[PDB]
């Protein structure tokens, strides 16, 4: 579960890091930082896409891959963080 | 369900275009992006409506379209999703 | 229910928009904007409290806003807009 | 739990509040602002990490904190708020 998630979720933001280098001409990093804030809801207080390309793929992306984000996030605290610290609180 | 949810947040996304490029005048593009990266708390780093007008028709657009916007998101991702992956998942 | 949580947001809605006028110099509708888009997360890409006051009160505001203004609108959207849609749709 | 929760966003926000103020330069309350609006998925319309080192570790903290920040929110609200509020509903 936990490892389905997690690479859905790679290949969700390797999918972005790609095409925003590529159509928005951002360096790789920048690539996956706004694929990673814009997923999240976060958001980017200083970048926008500037094409028109960039518009409707952040549009299609965000719809997309919202759901799936918030899946891995969900189960990455609950099925991996929640009991590591649960069963420490046992005295 | 996924029917209606989908129609629903298209006539609701529709609105946001409309009035964005008509009372702030942005590009219809550039409306349609303001108004789903709004409604889906994304945000936008560039962009503030800069009418009182265009203020106040975001503050009753959010409440009202955000619900609406995460229960498609939820139900796309899980109804039309979740089946075309975790059957995958079966060996 | 419904007109519990509405009368809540509202105070809570009120409250900010009389300190960020106050504190952070902004006009009213403006205080009310910021926070709107603070509590449902969205954001806002062109203001960011200036005061140390502004940046403090943001944080807490936060923290103790989110879970009301989003237990408004899951209800808004529920026990509000679900029946009316999900009745009309009754042949 | 609530005392946990607690206690792990604090010590959270702290590790965010230390990592910007060093690494991204920031004042230490602008770096736990930052620190809060990126977990809240809030987000800030001014500033964005400048560092690769700043980029990288938000993309982690974000992936790590949000479960947490929420599930803290969630109970401050539920098991802090909606009793006090509740209760107070009672003729
Ligand atoms: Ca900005
Ligand atoms: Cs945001
Ligand atoms: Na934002
Ligand atoms: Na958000």
């Amino acid at each position: 579960e936990f490892q389905v998630l997690f690479v859905l979720t790679i290949l969700t933001l390797i999918s972005g890091t790609i095409f925003y280098s590529t159509v928005e001409g951002l360096r790789p990093i920048d690539a996956l930082y706004f694929s990673v804030v814009t997923l999240t809801t976060v958001g980017d207080g200083n970048f926008s896409p500037q094409t028109d390309f960039g518009k409707i793929f952040t549009i299609l992306y965000i719809f997309i891959g919202i759901g799936l984000v918030f899946g891995f996030i969900h189960k990455l605290a609950v099925n991996v963080q929640l009991p590591s610290i649960l069963s420490n609180l046992v005295p």
